[PDB]
């Protein structure tokens, strides 16, 4: 599923991401825009052989099981395929564990490089929330 901007903001708010660990909703929408262009089916292969999945490009190295990432963990206790669902529950619940890991949203290199320090509230401008 490719979300609309405000559609995804509303889904992320309903799933409790707005100000989760102090990160306003615009931060999460911004991160999803640059990770996946709001496409739940986005996948990307990393140099190390791990794969990133879903709207927030969650990595198989630590967070999900894909059966093809040697020596990896599954700390969200999910198949990586659940992160591709039209239902964002699995991506949101796993993102809450990641952002709680110590480095906040710096876990998402695209958030650090494209969202951090910017006017992220622009991403939820105009939305009914
Ligand atoms: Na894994």
């Amino acid at each position: 599923k490719v979300f609309g901007r405000c559609e995804l903001a509303a889904a992320m708010k309903r799933h409790g991401l707005d100000n989760y660990r102090g990160y306003s909703l615009g931060n999460w929408v911004c991160a999803a825009k640059f990770e996946s262009n709001f496409n739940t089916q986005a996948t990307n292969r990393n140099t190390d052989g791990s794969t990133d999945y879903g709207i927030l490009q969650i990595n198989s190295r630590w967070w999900c099981n894909d059966g093809r990432t040697p020596g990896s963990r599954n700390l969200c206790n999910i198949p990586c395929s659940a992160l591709l669902s039209s239902d964002i529950t699995a991506s949101v619940n796993c993102a809450k564990k990641i952002v709680s890991d110590g480095n906040g949203m710096n876990a998402w290199v695209a958030w650090r490089n494209r969202c951090k320090g910017t006017d992220v509230q622009a991403w939820i401008r105009g939305c009914r929330l």
